[PDB]
DNA sequence: GGAATTCGATCGAATTCC
DNA sequence: GGAATTCGATCGAATTCC
């Protein structure tokens, strides 16, 4: 459908902490680092999947951000895989951080609109798809 | 009725193919 | 390498089965 067809990176991003994802299990998670929003902005993406792997790959290229992550998780982001969330933050076999579109795609949501993109935990992500 | 399999929105990772 | 395709996953409302 939509997150599969190509698109263009757009958005400002937000200024971020040294404890970024630290609050990814609350409300709508952690925003997309402006520092990263700058790097990805105006880039062409085949699918959201393409954007995701590129996204985490930029995080690993960031001194400030990649330092907050374990050597292990950095190894995964270097190849496009998402970071591993804290156990108390996982939901079944879903264990990697998830990117949530604030305004659903099935409701005309910017697929590649970094201002509509956020980082969450599987646990929290689920409570979002049911109002809680 | 009420338990069981499906469906369809939302996800990330592995495999296939050129 | 990179793109497309395919496989796994959790959940609630929905449909299918006795």
């Amino acid at each position: 459908s939509k997150r599969n067809k190509p698109g263009k990176a757009t958005g400002k991003g937000k200024p971020v902490n040294n404890k970024w994802l630290n609050n990814a299990g609350k409300d709508l998670g952690s925003p997309v680092p402006d520092r990263i929003a700058n790097k990805l902005r105006d880039k062409e993406f085949k699918s959201f999947q393409d954007f995701r792997k590129k996204f985490w790959e930029e995080v690993s290229k960031d001194p400030e951000l990649s330092k907050q992550f374990s050597r292990n998780n950095n190894d995964r982001m270097k190849v496009g895989k998402a970071p591993k969330t804290r156990t108390q933050d996982v939901s079944g076999k879903r264990t990697s951080f998830e990117l949530h579109h604030e305004k659903p795609i099935s409701q005309n949501g910017g697929v590649y609109d970094m201002d509509n993109i956020s980082v969450v935990t599987p646990k929290r992500h689920i409570d979002i798809h049911r109002g809680k």
